[PDB]
């Protein structure tokens, strides 16, 4: 069931920004990784004296890395004055956050019709204000409020590329890597209590849960009203067997924050091949594969949708599978990002849902909690 | 002239260490950049609480990339009983450190019979003490002393592979990249004023002055017995037509600070073939090439060193040449290594002094500061 209660018109994602401590590093490591192109800057070179800016794009999937200068070359100026392409950001809030959660994002960003009309209604609604409208070179409107711990939902609308002030990046710089991401599918928080989270967020957003279908974790999703803006929210279950990895999130994270990214993927099994390649060069690693039972066991529950080589296609690569009432799943994590055990990533490709595919098409994987048990159990066995 | 008046014995560089942010993509990116292999680590899989160290190595060079962990984690801990593998760490000295001047070496480290003995004479000639000699699994010996800005000269013996505590990757996550990079050949510190800079370190050390054979620096090199550890050390001119370079990183770095890595390659046309094919993905930019009417008048001064292929070779890959009265050099120079314009990369070759090769064999270059001048106002005439 879907109410369709947003309270305000939401697009699709717009943008993901890390909080770096030094951007260059961080997006030559995710675009060598990840196969996203250099796509726009803002940076010293841009005449921007506040932060260095560097925006990776992989089809509609974008991903903003931050970092600021020091402050003393822009002491002289005013919130008025400022050389800042993006006027949220605060040299005290970054290095914080940074010092704080060490690298991870600090703003899921959505297209809005209307970021003022977006946030005037979302505060009216209990949501906590962040950052107030700004409209930039009377073309873009940016606006934030806090979503889980440091983290903020960004509202962005334009009147008629990236944002006003930043620099396309020269063909020579921009190498067009690509290995077949196409967008970001959900962005997933961890929070100490799931039940005040989600009461806040679908308190100010109006987005509902979207329905699913004893490990870890509670979880719930929030969507939009199409169902293409999708917030999954967890928090721990203690006192279990395994130590809950929520728990270990928040304490390595220094709290709540965003746990994973789903990036949807064109054709996962390319996008696997590349990125494994360069897990030992510079890139992202995987998590342990699934033992031989997992992949065994795929035949009685997807033998429908997957071919037999797809099937040994995915046993290769390590990926997994699950499947709702509607659609299938292939999806796989990465080890986490950075030092600490706390963001990574999900690569993810959905199969079914054609009307274009619906939003979540597939679920998001929770039978493979169960299945992941199972087949260990019974690779144990032989 | 070399007195040999070091206070001390020393014996080669031994390793470089970066104060991250985040050690895991800083690390990564300087791996696939530079062509060095995955060595050692020391980080929550090893049992340390405090910071997470990750060791790259190309033949000799050691570059090692640290950053702190929650400060919660270790809470508990006292020195006495602290899971750090290096000892000298400090949370708020390593947040104070990248706050203040983003990426780039806190500590440039060499090998000394006794490093205890190293840092009581070195103290008792002025060095001012950073941290006191401690005695790692009763095998390696570290301390350290202020060199300049917030980076120490830290001084390694040991008894009889990195540091107790320290981890050999497995191979499976440590792929055998290799660009040709082999050793360190000189490390480079800017400063606001050469001449108390010099008195400091050549007070404490005992190191003499390198024989040298209007463009923005003064500086003097600054050399152990046999001449294998270079200590080169510039301060800005200032009141001149072009901003200095010394003078723009004072500002970007928030003070003195090291400026630059020279990597020595046994093969500098293959290191930079492999890192010039890597720049747009994921690695390291250079300077701009010289114009052609540098390489014309290649033949004039090294016509007898290096062949017309050798030169154009040199050409294709933006390669300097220059000359001593004892022998050639061929360098480039990176692209700043981060967001700031502070650290940047140099890569050298040598030829001649043979006996080994004599250290510093050829200069450091500084005739291509006319060169290039001269050679830029000859191309404009075409
Ligand atoms: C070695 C680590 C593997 C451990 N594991 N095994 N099976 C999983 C199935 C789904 C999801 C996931 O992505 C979501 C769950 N619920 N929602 C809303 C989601 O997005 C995750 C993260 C895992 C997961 O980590
Ligand atoms: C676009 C930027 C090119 C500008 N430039 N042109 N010619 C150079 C020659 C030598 C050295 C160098 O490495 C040292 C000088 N003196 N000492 C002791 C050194 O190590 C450098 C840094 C340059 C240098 O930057
Ligand atoms: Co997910
Ligand atoms: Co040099």
């Amino acid at each position: 069931k879907n109410p369709k209660s947003d309270k305000f018109k939401v697009k699709r994602f717009h943008h993901i920004e890390f909080w770096c401590g030094d951007a260059t590093n961080v997006a030559r490591r995710f675009s060598w990784g990840l196969g996203m192109r250099f796509s726009a800057k803002s940076d010293l070179s841009t005449g921007n004296m506040v932060h260095a800016s560097y925006l990776l794009t992989s089809g509609d999937l974008r991903f903003l890395f931050t970092a600021p200068y020091s402050p003393s070359l822009s002491a002289g100026e005013i919130k008025p004055t400022t050389t800042a392409s993006i006027p949220s950001f605060d040299h005290g809030s970054c290095r914080s956050f940074f010092s704080s959660h060490g690298l991870g994002v600090r703003a899921v960003a959505i297209e809005v019709e209307d970021a003022e009309s977006a946030f005037s209604i979302s505060v009216a609604n209990g949501a906590i204000p962040s950052s107030p409208p700004i409209v930039l070179n009377e073309a873009v409107t940016i606006a934030e409020v806090k979503l889980y711990g440091d983290v903020v939902l960004r509202y962005v609308s334009y009147k008629a590329e990236f944002l006003p002030g930043f620099e396309r990046v020269e063909d020579a710089s921009s190498f067009p890597l690509d290995y077949g991401i196409r967008r970001l599918d959900h962005a997933v928080g961890n929070v100490p209590e799931l039940g005040p989270a989600l009461t806040y967020v679908a308190g100010f957003t109006g987005f509902h849960q979207f329905a699913e279908f004893e490990s870890g974790l509670n979880s719930a999703v929030l969507a939009s009203n199409d169902e293409m803006v999708l917030l999954p929210i967890n928090e721990p279950v203690h006192g279990t067997k395994r130590k809950s990895q929520i728990q270990t999130y928040l304490e390595h994270n220094e709290g709540a924050g965003l746990q994973h990214l789903a990036l949807m993927s064109e054709d996962i099994f390319r996008t696997l091949r590349e990125m494994r390649k360069r897990s030992s060069i510079g890139g992202f690693d995987f998590m342990p594969s699934p033992p031989p039972t997992y992949y065994q066991n795929l035949k009685k529950r997807v033998g429908d949708v997957l071919s037999d080589d797809q099937i040994k296609e995915c046993e290769e690569l390590g990926i997994l599978v699950d499947r709702d009432d509607q659609g299938t799943l292939l999806q796989i994590f990465t080890k986490p990002l950075g030092d600490r055990p706390t963001i990574f990533i999900e690569i993810i490709q959905r199969v079914g849902c054609m009307m274009y595919q619906s939003g979540g098409c597939g679920g998001f994987g929770k039978g493979n909690f169960s299945e992941l048990f199972k087949s260990i159990e019974e690779y144990e066995k032989t």
